[PDB]
Order: structure tokens, then C-alpha cells, then sequence
């Protein structure tokens, strides 16, 4: 059971960068559930997901506080 | 399929916070495999993962540049 059903199958390993200071809203959502059409951001497409499934996974906030 | 079996599975979404000032180092991965011991930061887990199943999944990095 692979997690990651279409995301950039062209890169061997997924990995995104964040420089936490170019950050402009208080809360910015980053996906962690791999649906989202705007990855690596979070769209709410987890939710979707969630139901389809039975899952329970969510993004994780990147805050400014 | 769902892509968490094991991670907090009494909630009904797991959503995870971070205040981007208080992070203690240059780079620190976040999860997004739902692997992790350490979930919801990386602690690697995704390599095997990866390897097992055929898929392409990797951390968030975050950066304080
Ligand atoms: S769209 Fe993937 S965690 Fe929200
Ligand atoms: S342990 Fe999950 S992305 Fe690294
Ligand atoms: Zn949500
Ligand atoms: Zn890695």
C-alpha cells in the first residue's frame, strides 16, 4: 500500500522545502495526505479522502503565532 | 485505501501544529508518510516505506534559511 497515488512520480523521493520566515499568513496548511491539488499545500481535499476511506489524517499548520 | 493505520487513531482528523519561531535547528523534517516514530516529525521511516510498497513519499523540510 503505497500513500501517494499521482504526486510528482517523476522524482524518486517527494521532498518540499519551507523557508519559515518567507511564510505571509498566520496559518498556512501543508498536505500530509497526498490529494491535494495544490500539494505541497493543503486545499481541504483531505477530507474527501478522510470519508472515502475511514482515514483520520489531516495537515499539519505552519504558524506564524 | 487509508494511508494511516497506526498514527492517533481515537481522532477523528490528526492535525498537527507548528509555531516556526520555535523551531531548534537550520532544517527539521515533518512527516508526511504517516510512518514516523517520532510523527509527526520524520524520523526516516519513509525510506522503507518507499521501498516496500514502490512509492515516492518524503518529508517536509523546514527551513530557518
Ligand atoms: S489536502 Fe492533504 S492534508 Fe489537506
Ligand atoms: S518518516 Fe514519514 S516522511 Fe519521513
Ligand atoms: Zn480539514
Ligand atoms: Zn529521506
Amino acid at each position: 500500500g503505497g500513500i501517494n497515488p499521482e504526486i510528482r512520480k517523476n522524482e524518486d523521493k517527494v521532498v518540499d522545502s519551507v523557508v519559515v520566515t518567507e511564510l505571509s499568513k498566520n496559518i498556512t496548511p501543508y498536505c500530509r495526505c497526498w490529494r491535494s491539488g495544490t500539494f505541497p499545500l493543503c486545499d481541504g481535499s483531505h477530507v474527501k479522502h478522510n470519508k472515502a476511506n475511514g482515514d483520520n489524517v489531516g495537515p499539519l499548520l505552519l504558524k506564524k503565532q
